């Protein structure tokens, strides 16, 4: 009889260890009924008026899930700090999951007043999908993470996953084979979570989720010197340069000067480019910096016309409406330039925030990720030096990633496919193949009895409590270096009182990159 | 299935023996939604006003705490005086608590009525904290106890906790570190008690916890004779005692007296001072009677000025204005003065007391404990006496403790620091590290779903009934005195009705100290 | 130890609880007390500020560096020596004690510093060093930095005078029952022991 | 230390102070050492002690 | 490097990497102090790839066979009629999965 | 500024062979007074490429671009570079986050 029984306590806080940091946080988390109990379509309105649907077409659910994806959610501000001063490198290893305490209730009019009243023999469809039979549809820096104070309310968000290009139009010429528009929409998915196993819960019953990560490191320390200066001046080089002799039509010789010696080892990828800066209007226009238009030959998407002139020759050109309301964007794609950091990644601490100050990253210290490539061309009497504002992967690139602050998410999902080249993010993610799986959770759908077959529900609501662990594998620093090192302190902030609550409960969050406590500042490894 | 189970009965009643005595005492308690479950900075607004914030800024929880610490709370008047009449020692040893009878009911509006309607499914947040994690923030005079008569409801009393100064300012002189108003500020600590564990308990469940006391002795004995008297007049001295030849610039010699006989030991320490007694207006003024000023070099509190005249030389003076706002306050800090007991001691015997009489400390008939002290000097012709009014530690110093009452705190939490000196309590509370954790509870937070991601929760609040054992180590009293002596006896006191329940219920309470029922009135020791 | 306290304690209260202790204040007509509950934004304390003498020492001039400054200057000599611009003074209250001048007390005694304490105000600038032996550094590392808040900057006794209060700086603070405090902070300068004196008796050893 | 804290804390570090040399060697080996005693890396600065 | 303050970027960078300097002293770490009768040996595991002494005489891309033909065609564009037409390669250059290496 | 102030890296040739020269020149020891410097100048290893071009049609006919750089791309097989005795044996691969094929 576990009506008066808690299926329950509440844990917290964090051990640190030499080997292991281990995080477990608490929420009290609640979902109503979303969407009517009902799947529907979900298509987008927004953007330029085009003579074309909006390209994303997709299903919302009733469903509700759990998103664990932020290091806010796992540390506390000061976890973070000791996290980031006494480990040069940590990954998560496994996690684990309690959902308890239920509570649902029913949401009843009397009157001119709401009541709410325990409904005991309701019961809660929880679900995990760890074989990823269903969307994943986790963005990472979504909202509606755990929120990172353990006392606020947490509302689930809602699930729904992306369907089919709407943009995408029959197109028939000599260059294409026919019908692939009504080929593609044939051929569209529908998930409906209720064709699989699930756990439904009333009150007195609890159910748990374990999850063990593969990835790689997330590191905290830093290069203080680049690859291409690593080496020793005392020594001269047995290396020369050559110098064209345009009398001659040949090369001399002289050796490398021992304070530049050559260098083995390549800037690392990167791609250095904004994207599309000139307009804030249209927050649904794909900007950049890399934009990816999808659409297979025989079809033709937004702003598309078919082009004979070389180089073309029967390929659609898209004008700029057309890959800007039609493409899909991957931001930042920066890699292993620094120079683009800025403006490339730029996020608020938490969800709806307020603040005007936008945290963005500008702070890489980091000496292995490069500012500008040049390749110098000898031109007529000098040389011409070309800036080279894409690297692409090259052998003997070696590099850095980016740092991370705690506000980042900590997971994205590599998306199953064929193939995938290195697995490095621009906005510094561990990417994982198999990340956790949704936790769906929604009330159960509890009909009203009507004569004329209308769909009529009871109104409820289920709340509970989410207990996750986290158990990350962590490695602490060693260094042979005599200087004190840079180190993450709370006097460095211009905002004094951040993290701290204020007047009213106001709690006070980073206003900028550095305030949310970037990794890669402290620590020098040596290369 | 403890719905209709209860989780417990109904403790009361005191058992003595030789070496124990057992007090069990169980209330019924209840608390509210404190502070609309959240936290929130609380800062004091009153004061005299100065361009600074005023001192205190903190912390308000949502939490509330237990209370256990006065002996009114452990001890019936009864009890209490046979404590008095039959031991001359006793402290704490063991303390038990058990939380159970839990009742959790939703307060619900239907109209102009008040509804309180079980939430069965409800939970109570349970911590202890006895690893003192948390801020402690129990002054041992505070209301909030558990209260005095068994049938009387209690209400936790909500937790709040300082945080830092609000008066201090950045000062940047030649002689004053850079930004160290700013390095206290960034550096302030902030408590949630939702990153620890505790327990979650609905309707039909129970808690409990244990403390073991380590401490002192409270004494009841007094002293009959101070240490100075305690010779043998028949007996002469072999000691001398000096007379100054102003003619002859140097000693002669006499016996001492044989009733009065030099003594090696030395009026036990005292600071007789009695604050500032002037005005009754400003209760948040600091009176004394020792008023301490924070503040670190590098920061300038209120009133305050640097001083370049010596001999201060850079150091900044403080107005009494400043310190009287802005000091904190030790009281009392009689010592072993006997003089200054009074008024340095004065309380209400209950929380929220209407009455206009104030027991206060006026009954000191123990001989150790001293009046004043002079230190005689020749002067002139004759000598000067000069009254001391500070007696600071000294070797060979003797004295015993001031007496305490019913009403008094049991103990005090030392504050954990570097160093301290000899524990003994002007107040006579048991200093203790370690004394028993701040139990805290609180209702579930359950939200009500809100579109506009307003906070909207049930309203809701907990009653339960909580046992509290304490075994006390006590001994009994053994003397040779042939005569009899003083006893605590209900017969002594003008109010003659005192602790009977009179007309409507109304609970007479002690007008005065000893109607308090003071110790160490009644039994002598031996020296 | 490298932990500091955030407050001091006799702040570490709780605003929202009341206090049963009352305050007197003294009635020159009726030669009384009367009383009112202290406001729960200053509730007494049982803890003392630590003891703390604020003294600089003699900083007057900077010239013989063997003499003693201060703060605190200990002549010894037995009776029957008499030491460095010491006379034997027959009027009282010395009555033939050896009174000494500024001079033999200032070359004559030996000094102890620092003498801080618990006291913050002193730390300032009683304790300054080179970090290293035979510096060249003209800039001299003193120690000017404590956020530590269980160390006090003043101790004030107010005692009632006339219409209102005196409040009495106490430069010397003593042991006295109940004090409890925080040490110095150390810098990666400092020495790490020094050796007590074998002697029949200490103090409380900070 | 173990600490409920939730807030970040001051902690030693070689940006805060105003000789971004110190403690390195310089020219003809000269080792710089602290002009403060805050650069002297003193103790109490960082952790919160609950009293 | 020096110091650069602008709208676009953070405050102080250049005091932060100055701070940040390492400094190694080999005198922190244990190392073995030999008088002229004592010895010292040292012993290294290698992990490498390979060096490779043998050449290829053909690219990848002319590695295939003449005498046999190819099923794969060739477009060619027709302006005429904006689409392609298509021709059987030529035994002598058959189209090659295989891309030149990067350089 | 990016002459004095940057870092170089060479050799980049990879697997194109006409830029085999004049890109590694060396002396064969150290502190040589020999005019002639070794310049490596021989590769005939045949997977190695001269140029790489892209046609393009372009009006009536095809252009035909030079590709200078061939980044990392699928199916990419190539042979490393000749070495001689007087080269260095092993480099130190830099610890780092990330790396591409070491080559």
């Amino acid at each position: 009889g576990s009506v008066g029984f808690s299926t329950g306590g509440w844990e917290g806080g964090t051990y640190f260890s030499d080997h292991t940091v281990t995080t477990t946080n608490t929420r009290q988390w609640y979902t109503g009924i979303l969407n009517g109990h009902r799947y529907s379509k979900l298509a987008q309105t927004t953007g330029s008026n085009l003579q074309a649907a909006k390209p994303w077409v997709g299903i919302q659910t009733p469903w509700a899930y759990l998103n664990l994806n932020c290091y806010h959610c796992h540390f506390s501000p000061q976890d973070w700090q000791r996290l980031l001063n006494e480990y040069k490198a940590w990954r998560p290893k496994r996690m684990h999951v309690r959902i308890y305490n239920l509570q649902i209730k029913q949401i009843t009019t009397v009157g001119a007043d709401t009541l709410y009243q325990n409904d005991l023999t309701a019961g809660v469809h929880i679900f995990c999908d760890g074989s990823h039979q269903y969307p994943y549809a986790q963005h990472p820096w979504d909202e509606g993470a755990s929120p990172e104070l353990p006392n606020e309310i947490w509302k689930l968000p809602q699930y729904a996953y992306f369907q089919y290009q709407g943009d995408l139009t029959d197109h028939a010429t000599a260059n294409t084979p026919q019908n692939v528009e009504s080929m593609l929409r044939s051929n569209i998915p529908l998930f409906l979570l209720e064709n699989s196993n699930h756990e439904v819960l009333r009150t007195g019953e609890m159910t748990e989720f374990s999850f063990t990560f593969q990835s790689g490191w997330v590191t905290n320390d830093r290069a203080y010197c680049c690859p291409q200066s690593d080496f020793n001046p005392l020594v001269q080089t047995r290396r020369y340069y050559p110098t064209w002799n345009g009398s001659s039509n040949s090369y001399s010789y002289n050796r490398y000067g021992p304070y530049k010696k050559p260098s083995n080892w390549m800037p690392g990828p990167g791609l250095a480019y904004k994207g599309a800066t000139h307009t804030n209007q249209n927050p649904d226009d794909a900007r950049g910096p890399i934009v990816t238009t999808i659409a297979p030959r025989g079809t033709i998407s937004v702003g598309s016309t078919p082009s004979n002139d070389a180089p073309n020759d029967g390929d659609n050109t898209i004008s700029s409406d057309g890959v800007k309301q039609g493409g899909w964007q991957t931001a930042p794609v920066n890699g292993a330039c620094s120079r683009t950091d800025y403006p490339t990644l730029a996020f608020d601490p938490s969800d709806r925030s307020t603040n005007q100050n936008i945290p963005t990253r500008n702070l890489d210290i980091d000496m292995t990720r490069w500012y500008r490539v040049h390749e110098p061309v000898r031109s007529g009497n000098g040389s011409t030096y070309y800036n080279v504002d894409d690297v692409w992967m090259y052998p003997n690139q070696v590099w850095n990633s980016t740092p991370i602050c705690r506000d980042n998410p900590i997971w994205d999902k590599v998306p199953r496919t064929d193939h995938h080249t290195l697995l490095d993010s621009s906005d510094g993610t561990l990417p994982m193949k198999h990340p956790p799986g949704n936790i769906f959770i929604k009330c159960a759908k509890i009909p009203i009895p009507t004569s004329n077959n209308t769909d009529s529900y009871l109104n409820i609501y289920v709340t509970g409590q989410v207990t996750y662990t986290v158990e990350w594998e962590v490695q602490r620093y060693q260094t042979k270096n005599w200087r004190p090192e840079l180190r993450t302190s709370a006097g460095t902030y211009n905002q004094h009182e951040i993290y701290n609550i204020g007047e009213n409960g106001t709690y006070n969050r980073a206003n900028t990159f550095n305030e949310c406590m970037p990794t890669k500042c402290g620590i020098n490894r040596v290369l």
